[PDB]
């Protein structure tokens, strides 16, 4: 029966910055449909886990820096010895800097990159690892973007990364998949989270952008629930490498 | 609760081209989720009522030719007398003609054209006015291809369909988003269906399919339910516009 | 030397639909490189006919609905008679129709299909069967657009068609390869011709798309010759099967 | 007349990696174009001088690791100072590592990131800042991959850095349009070159890969003269951003 694919009893989540925004709604969204969930932030996530222990699911807090790919296997060490496994990671901790093109620093590049790419990919790698060691195969969401897609402008850095970012989906999936690993991405559309707070705050911009969204409204941390609790599932299991967009049309349009 | 969100008790999905095959997985999934299913068909359901009905699910099964467009309306109407309403469209009615580009004749394109497309289009067209009178959203849900992204041989018609089809549902969304309609596509891979019966007796073309599919197995018409799902439901609704593959990998190689 | 693979002396090309905007571009540019020209018109190409004798080129005026594929093989027939050889194809022939696509008609649907995608698909095949009776290869350039990328608004049938054109351009390149003929495609991007007619007056509109094209103005028929030209030459041999943007960075915003 | 639009007379380019391989090609084919060429190599391009110079052309040899970015602006003074300008720059540095996803070390992560990305992206820095004191614009073509669309095998940071560099190639178009800067990407496929040595050698898996691009044949650095020259000169001036797959069909297929 179908809505029993959907159900993530059992299971263990590991999701990367899950304080705000967008990750939290993922974690949030991952334990109202039975997952126990580790988070990895810079500060402890005191809603996300207030909310999370409300469902009657567990959640371990783990404070790290997810640009140290040094640290990545204690951090899935610490997972499994608490639940005995791992089977979900969302790769969502990231960030963004603006600055002009031609005045790009270089610290704006290596930081954008070090998290939203590198990370992503070592941390992907000890997760996997300790998936092929179950044997129960295992799930990997990565967070692209529309600037997966588009260039934009001012964040060369988060373009290079997060087209990156679909690029190694699509390789980790073709080396993997045959382990039963199903490596997805979600791009979310123009959320409303703390990242587009300085377009919004701009009427003109807000409204120049909400008329280019098919669906007459910005996304919030409650449409990536039903997405990544799909792809953390057996309902998806022949998606594999592959980006959906939970943009509202964006793309489409 | 986001379980809740996948639930299709209620609803009522109509599926054109459910007798066998990937048409018939995506009814039974929609039906095991709670929705009664109306039918197009050119001929009975005869299994597929059977295990709708198993279900305690209701099948109204309407006979027809899909691609005779000036039908539609009655068809539609058919379905929202029996129900009441109807909220998800599953546009799978499709054929497929193999003959040498260079020698392509017109019927071979002009039949699969007239199905794969333009009664895509249309039907989508009827049930989206039948969405806006009822004023509580909907879905759409077309059926892509491989041949959406790559050209394939042999086939012109279905790659130009099927490429049309990835195209028009990105329109559908643009104008219909608005009102809370969904209309996104399924992409499926290489499946074990009929579509495939001559490719997977033939050991060495089957084969080295096969090794350029991550997941290593061909994808079966139970792979679909979930996604179908996902996409019929309240889970997926910043989702719009957008073809999702379904595919073991196939692209990402 | 490199500058002589551009060089199309003793080349010719047939392009439908040459008597205005981005045909006649091309016709002249094509003219420009060596090209005798088989012009395919609904109407007298007079000024076309002027600019490619000017040039000391030869111009051979057809007159013919494109839209009817019986008559494709006597139109190429003519061309043979006269030039005794076709090395190259440009499918420029194009409608489009407006409408609100949940009112969309049948006609609106019929008469752009036909002539965008079907007869463009046709055409095709039988200049492809002269280069194979020629045994030196050929090329044969399409004309897609940013709706094969993009669904766009009250365009049904021409996002259908031009997202169709790039898919079957890869399936052309896919078999006829091995008949040494390249199919390839221009996609233009906002252009100023007949066709946006109505954006371009529309002033709040016009400054709406023109501040989302990064070259910040329309292009011009001048902006598809050198294109055109790579794309007929043997300088771009090694493309096959692929969509070219000529969009002033329209996609890349 | 199209055909001066080709022609690179007076023009100077830096080819970044061109002492062999599609380097090679490409800063040949841009100094048949016209050119005189700016080198940035670890190893004397003593062939490429050669034959540069046999053109009549002059060829400044400069030697540098182009990983590292402080190094970047000094290249860009001398070319400078002994050609008055620098018009064209081809980002072609780079290499490749192979070891399993999951095997895959930090070294070879971050070597490869570091040549193919991020100095791509701080070598188009600079370049950019001088064609903005010169005032007449700039070219500037960057080396993407089939693995900036697919994702291969056992080369994630390769992958990854090629995937950004389609992605950044938007960004700098949309950016420095204003500038009169075009940034555009080739694709190469499959080329007869050190790179794919050992894939050509095991004839097995040379065949099957053979056997999926439509043109029949390796592609060879030839293959990249027309379209670097193209994509060099005033006959691409509307195309910005985009990037264009010289593969023979491989992505077509």
């Amino acid at each position: 029966m179908i809505l029993n694919s959907f159900d993530l009893q059992g299971k263990v989540a590991l999701i990367t910055g899950c304080d705000t925004g967008l990750g939290q709604g993922m974690a949030i969204g991952l334990a109202q449909a039975g997952c126990d969930i580790v988070g990895v932030n810079i500060v402890e996530p005191k809603d996300t886990i207030e909310k999370v222990t409300a469902l009657g699911r567990r959640f371990l807090s783990l404070t790290a820096d997810m640009s140290n790919v040094s640290g990545h296997a204690e951090l899935v060490e610490k997972a499994v010895a608490e639940f005995g496994h791992v089977d979900i990671l969302v790769n969502n901790a990231g960030i963004i800097r603006r600055e002009d093109a031609i005045e790009f620093s270089e610290k704006n590049w290596d930081d954008v990159m070090n998290l939203n790419i590198k990370s992503v990919f070592f941390m992907s790698q000890t997760v996997a690892r300790q998936f092929i060691k179950q044997g129960k195969g295992g799930k990997i969401i990565n967070i692209a973007s529309m600037l997966s897609f588009q260039g934009g402008i001012r964040v060369p850095s988060y373009t290079a990364s997060k087209s990156a970012v679909m690029g190694v989906t699509r390789l980790m999936a073709n080396e993997w998949a045959k382990h039963g690993i199903n490596v997805n991405a979600i791009a979310p559309g123009y959320m409303a989270t703390n990242n587009t707070q300085q377009l919004r705050a701009d009427e003109e911009r807000s409204k120049e952008i909400l008329d280019r969204i098919p669906a007459g409204r910005w996304g919030l941390p409650q449409d990536l629930m039903g997405p990544s609790v799909f792809l953390a599932s057996s309902a998806s299991d022949y998606i594999n490498g592959y980006t959906i967009a939970v943009d509202g049309g964006w793309l489409a349009r």
